[PDB]
DNA sequence: GGGGGAAGGATTT
DNA sequence: CACGAAATCCTTCCCCC
């Protein structure tokens, strides 16, 4: 079982890069302007040279203000990027069939076959580099191992513009030697909660009776962790499919006026079918993000298609039914489409 | 007891 | 201060064999 996995480096922001490429070399922060205020907003990616200076997604985009006044900021988008991507999956067809698009800009190859070794892996690993840097001018960091949970880190260890193996001897060192946190899917609570065990490394999950892992991280993830540690981890390669669709906004001021709200609501309707293009969803789902970051949401399964003109009138009784319960006024809104015909 | 759908949340990338 | 989008998993509630 031999996975590849591709990582596209500092995707937003070598896109941005690839388009002028006056850029490169520059600190470049491609950013998701609010319009609160001024340079209100948060941090999409930004490229090497502002990640070493502490710029990266998730940080307002005004303390990124402070730290580079004078780096290129430039607004997200989405789109633009959407399409290269795309075009880099379809690069990507033409090394395997086995190919799933964990996200814009991640995916794993089975390569069982076209292989049989590691070292005619590292090979279309640099077949694949250079074909994409060439194609389409874009850097990518691949990882290769047994499994993708280990393909993923390889890339990780190797990133930016890297490409690693970890074969087998070293997954045996990794499982002891490994921080459990650095782990795909182990985010920074579940990290957390497994300080608490005395889980430090993915070979002490070993060391615990399952059920107070059940308990403490849900039986999932505990399958998950353990599979791993006990190196027989082996979810397999498969297309996966759009589920739902949707868009969220910010307010320009938080508030609890539904007169107020909805333009904001209707907007992200307007905006949800456009992406919706021909599917047809039978449930609506209205997401609000209250004034102190808390995610709140309602929904409805129908038993036939929403039309327009339904999600409308639905979601003004679902955002109702929001402000009805919670008295927290009310900073981003948004809706969800799932359960496509 | 346990299937199976719903809904409202939690957590991760 | 602190945007966005989508997946999967969890706990709870419910109708009913
Ligand atoms: N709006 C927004 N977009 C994000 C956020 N995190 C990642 N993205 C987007 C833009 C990133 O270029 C893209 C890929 O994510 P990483 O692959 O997580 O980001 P990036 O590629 O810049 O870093 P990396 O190549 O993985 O070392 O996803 C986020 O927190 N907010
Ligand atoms: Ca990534
Ligand atoms: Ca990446
Ligand atoms: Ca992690």
């Amino acid at each position: 079982m031999i996975v590849l996995f591709v990582d596209f480096d500092y995707f937003y922001a070598q896109v941005e890069e690839v388009l002028n490429p006056s850029l490169k070399g520059k600190p470049v922060v491609v950013c998701v302007f609010s319009g609160r205020f001024e340079d209100s907003g948060a941090v999409a990616t930004a490229n090497y040279e502002a990640r070493k200076f502490g710029v990266k997604a998730g940080i307002p985009i005004v303390e990124a203000k402070k730290i580079l006044p004078n780096a290129v900021y430039l607004p997200m988008r989405k789109e633009v990027y959407q399409q290269v991507s795309s075009r880099i999956m379809n690069l990507l067809r033409e090394y395997s069939e086995k190919i799933e698009i964990a996200s814009i800009d991640e995916a794993y190859l089975d390569i069982s076959d076209k292989v049989r070794d590691y070292r005619e892996a590292y090979n279309l690993g640099l077949e694949i580099k250079n074909k994409i840097l060439e194609k389409e001018k874009i850097t990518v960091t691949v990882g290769i191992s047994k499994n993708k949970v280990f393909a993923k880190i390889a890339a990780d260890m190797a990133k930016p513009n890297g490409i690693k193996v970890i074969d087998d001897e070293e997954v045996k060192r990794l499982i002891r030697e490994l921080d459990i946190a650095d782990v795909p899917g182990i985010g920074n609570i579940t990290a957390e909660k497994l300080k608490k065990l005395g889980i430090n490394k993915l070979v002490d999950t070993l060391s615990i009776e399952f059920d107070k892992l059940k308990g403490m991280i849900g039986e999932a993830k505990a399958k998950y962790l353990i599979s791993l540690a006990r190196d027989e981890y082996n979810e397999p390669i498969r297309t996966r499919v759009r589920k739902s669709i949707g868009r969220i906004v910010t307010m320009k001021r938080n508030s609890r006026n539904l007169e107020e709200i909805k333009p904001y609501l209707f907007r992200a309707i307007e905006e949800s079918y456009y992406k919706l293009d021909k599917r047809i969803p039978k449930a609506i789902h209205v997401v609000a993000v209250t004034e102190d970051l808390d995610i709140v949401s309602r929904g409805r399964t129908f038993p036939h298609g929403i039309s327009k003109e339904t999600a409308y009138s639905e979601s003004v009784k679902l955002l109702q039914k929001i402000l009805e319960e919670d008295e927290r006024k009310i900073r981003r809104i948004g809706v969800r489409f799932s359960k496509f015909i």
